[PDB]
């Protein structure tokens, strides 16, 4: 049998979007209230509170009404002034991408770049900060999703703070899937969203903003105001007694409310543990069947996405097409420089369950063997199962 | 009895958000596909196709992934450059507000302004264009929602086309509720969304873009690129064979898909008819009970919102609070310069049914009489019912 | 304009089914678990607990997996033995109907019957019990829905208990809409369901069973066992550690779980108050516009349904057809003997809000006037509004 | 990690209930119409029409408003009278169970019984009918779910028709998952429902009734009338111009409407193919890892459920508990005489996709090996995958 391209798949095991939690799907269908209805004003405030709790934040996170690219662009536009000296850290497509936004707002850009299967060395950051005491802003990506690798943002954040500089963190594809919070890495702007590990669709940004970041932005006359890019205009919008700069995405708020409930109710530590275990099983299976994990070392592989290096001679696009057509299972391609070079299996929110690693490994192996590889699929499944069983 | 502020209301009869069509609420809970899944790529293309059909467009409308303030800001930022001389037409909050964005992108701003219960006079537009050959861009709001009034955008658009200028039209709260289309008014940029008459929640922008506008925006070094504010980045994203500049709001697209099906299946003309009838009945009831329609004339009153002038001396905020607390019915305040001057009752999508005008009249009259007015509520209901019963 | 018969209506204001609460609609879409999954076994037990709390029951209510006709037939089949002497009380279609089931299970049937707009006199019950000391079972209907009238079941229950007889109560269309509980009327079998005032669809029965009723049924070898009609087989099915006699209606259980939450969370007393107020406003409006409430006295009119007598010369079916076609509002016909003689407007769960009485009165008046009546519709609305305002 | 019993599982792979199709879950949340609303009357008629098309029926199927045990009990109660001599065919729990209801309605019962891993032999049926001209009714179960085995009902039905007897067929867990229709087996009563292969929750019965069966039931003084158990009461209820004996399960009808659309739109043959492939892959994997399929032969194994024999010495209850606790995968126990003897993995509707066989095999193998077995799980997965990859 074959699954047609036009028809829905059986299991979406991508690095996001994945299907939302079923409760979130129902939540998206909640009553759409007028945004100035008192019941909505209360709800919105409560949602900010839940987000604050989930992010372990000492102050209120800002919700912005676009998917997280909005938060990242807004952070650059607001926190980077023309006299700032920015150090951008690039270990993949998103990290490198951010430097282009930094250069938009300040002509002074320094960069540390590593190969797109490696991680930034905190010591290299320290060496750079010593060489360049003029640095005032540092930007880093936690999980550079198209690479499935993780940067040590807490160690990096400690060094940025030691140098009196501001830290911008992209944690879009890590928050909620592993231990990470604005406080942990001493972030001044910490950008995430509910559309990766939290199991909601794309549409909203969740942003931690330090009191020092608030001061800097509010004193910056170039920071966007009366603009979709404005962070400062949303400063007090959490309050039931305050207006919204523009109309909030009411249904997305309903979805986020449920996503936060699910996360908080399950227990963040338990949620992180199942992401890590699913990924660990996946990597063990990949290696056992004769494939290679993309990450330069196991230690930097993401607990929320496994990137698998495309073997020589294998057409990666055809591979994904075959996994879907044969088994109904959808994986992600790479992006930019990693496009065509790897395949990504997400382990995110609803898909962060070890049984999904088993399904993924089988479909990946099956498609690889259809492409003429001679993988030991059974061996891969047993290796993955051994990881699950050893944690039991 | 009293309805608590924290509890949900019984009927939301605002000028938006209103509760979405029940089908749309269910639609929002459809499968969230990976955005590069072939089934989603096809779905997105077919949603753009539906929007093109709904908008009677000769070319593809652009969907932007924020609520229509994004469309309006992006249009200013992309189409208006400092060489342009902008004529902004202002008869209300949104019309005047657009001038602020125009001035951000060009120092040259001329305006025709009328009080916020009037419509722009096409003779004044013709005269202004004649006196100012230097005008290159003209902006106008179709339904300036906080006033419940309509501008004659088709005649205005023809004058603008004859002059040789670009036209930017805000049809956020008119499209889908009355006859209007980019073609009808020779729009170069026509901004709307599904969150007023189309009965979806806030989150997306539907934008008609003329071939001439495309060329102007793509030529302009100052037009946003690699930005939330970019229209040009999204030119080819409708196509199943093309990537997305950033991740689309997948669940909002599911909602839009349903909203467009409802509209096209019902028949746009039939849909416009019931908006207009609901509004006509509303206005008749308002006048018969002893209140005044805000619009300077009945002829410019919107078929998608009835704005009712607050009797001098009545506390409009307390009035709305009373309507919700006594009867569970939610109305909109004014906004900006109409705040405190009037109350708005929306007739939009799911609320554009004449029986809702009856409910609105009773709650409005009841709240007014609680504030010491002596309205003839029965007379109001009978006048509204006569309109319904007379409809041919 | 006209609403086609094939298309959905705007507002369903019948005596049930009405549209479910929106939360219940979402709840019906919850995960369908295996009935022997431990999470479902726990859920089912919790649902019984919630039902017990809502019914103010000293012991567990039984949920049966058919709409309440099942409970009523099962009660007759189980509690009525061939040597029982049954007194059936009939003030309408359902009360009279029950006597046919009683006669199925015992040849000994006595009856008190009153006209179908009147109520049973507790004194007549007392007189009958004195005349016939051999009576062992008495059956009564609380709200005989096709009549929109209420029997004094607590007073009647006290007299039945005084005579040592068992009491079967049909509270299908009263429970949750007014103060009534098995304990209040000393019921031995108390049959209701969530498909009237509780705002869920039809499918489930909620049955209070006294310990004395349990003893009687279990000792009755003719009581249905291994049967859809079995109550006794479900005795222990509430327990997470016990099996289900047959497969429960899992999705209906999900709906009931939400319905109970809504009721308990709002506060039963507050729920009853809004049913009573909506009905009170409705009756005041009916009378003021020149129509007649069917009930012989206002005191016996149901707080959950208003039955309106059809004027001479008016085609009641055509009337309902016109209310729907003209205004999109759906009312109930009568049933059996009341069919063609009255129209019913329900005030049940989601429709038990006074603003719906206003909509109902307008559509009823409008349709009556279309039929050549000359009703004072405005006067009716004002009378209804006066009732609402006097409770404020 | 461990999945708590109180928390939801990851994948329900039981022989039903399984989670409903996502479209059905949404369908259950459709508007609940008044049952006498013309739009519902039409909808109900069109749902019966869809069921008739799905069942390839020459006449209208009857929908009864309880899960299919209602259909089976009602069929016994209506079709079997004490003059009848019933031949009950028993190869499992449901087959044997039906004999109990037969005996309730006629004292004359003959039976052909085989052990609960076998199928009824059509030669034995022919011989029995020959030896017993007095047989007037024959009952058979198509898929006796607690055994995962299939009886040859088409050949059996032809023998029964030749004999001149009525045939009652239980196709609850076969219809929609393999080729079978009332016509195919000359059924006089054919009982099924949407809660197994059709991917809806429990609550409705779909019943094929022959013209001959109608005449027999309507003649029988003992057939239930004015009863939950009545088939005869429902004969004309499909028609938009006819009343309902009691209130239909409106939300279940919405669910059924969607389930039938899914089935008819996909193509019944295509649907049967994927059930059969999923099952075939499952059986291959079970055997290759070292376990035994319960069915006496592969040829009688159901394409909608794989029953796996418990290795002697293994605690089957603890096994299922382990599969859920370790892997979040839910399997069915046996029932009655198969309880403790085997574990069942359903392949039904939404779970009838081959990738689910892979997940089931891994969780089953993992749980078995945790109980001290030494299964070749990798080998099992590879054998299952080979079946998938071989499918022409
Ligand atoms: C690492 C990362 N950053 C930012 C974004 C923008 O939302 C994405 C989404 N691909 C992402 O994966
Ligand atoms: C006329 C108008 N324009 C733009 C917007 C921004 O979405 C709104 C919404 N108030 C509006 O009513
Ligand atoms: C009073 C009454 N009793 C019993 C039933 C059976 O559910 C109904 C539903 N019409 C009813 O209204
Ligand atoms: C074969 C069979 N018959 C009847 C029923 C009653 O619905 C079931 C459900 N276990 C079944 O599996």
């Amino acid at each position: 049998m074959r699954y047609p391209e036009h028809a829905d798949p059986v299991i979406t095991l991508t690095a996001g979007p994945v299907n939302a939690y079923p409760e979130v799907l129902r939540g998206l269908g909640r009553t759409v209230l007028y945004d100035y209805d008192p019941a909505f004003q209360l709800l919105y405030e409560k949602v900010v509170d839940k987000a604050q709790k989930a992010m372990r934040l000492s102050n209120k996170p800002v919700i912005l009404h676009g998917e997280p690219v909005l938060g990242l662009e807004a952070a650059a536009a607001s926190l980077i002034s023309p006299d700032d000296v920015v150090l951008n850290l690039a270990s993949g497509v998103y990290g490198k991408g951010f430097g282009y936004w930094a250069k938009r707002y300040s002509p002074h850009l320094l960069e540390i770049e590593v190969p797109y299967n490696e991680a930034i060395d905190p010591q290299a950051v320290a060496d750079m900060l010593k060489a360049h005491p003029e640095i005032t802003v540092v930007s880093v990506c936690h999980h550079d999703t198209p690479s499935g690798t993780i940067n040590p943002i807490d160690a990096i954040g400690a060094l940025v703070s030691a140098h009196g500089a501001y830290l911008i963190v992209d944690a879009v594809s890590s928050f909620g899937g592993m231990k990470t919070h604005p406080e942990d890495c001493k972030a001044d702007i910490y950008v995430t969203g509910p559309n990766k590990c939290l199991g909601a669709p794309p549409g909203l940004t969740m942003m931690g903003v330090s009191e020092r970041a608030w001061a800097k932005m509010k004193a910056n006359p170039l920071a966007p105001r009366a603009s979709m890019l404005s962070i400062v205009d949303w400063e007090n919008a959490w309050s039931r007694d305050k207006p919204f700069p523009f109309t909030p995405s009411v249904s997305e708020i309903n979805g986020l409310d449920v996503a936060l409930d699910l996360y908080l109710n399950e227990g963040p530590e338990a949620v992180w543990a199942r992401h890590a275990l699913t990924a660990k099983a996946m990597r063990a299976g990949v290696t056992a069947m004769g494939l290679s994990v993309w990450a330069a070392s196991d230690s930097i592989a993401s607990p929320t996405t496994t990137a698998v290096r495309t073997p020589d001679g294998v057409d990666e696009k055809a591979l994904r097409q075959a996994a879907r057509a044969r088994y109904g299972v959808v994986f992600s391609s790479g992006r930019g420089e990693t496009l065509g070079k790897l395949t990504r299996i997400g382990h995110m929110g609803p898909t962060a369950q070890p049984i999904y690693a088993i399904a993924a490994l089988t479909a990946l192996g099956g498609a690889m063997n259809a492409a003429g590889r001679k993988l030991a699929i059974g061996k891969g499944i047993e290796a993955a199962l051994a990881v699950i069983d050893a944690d039991a």
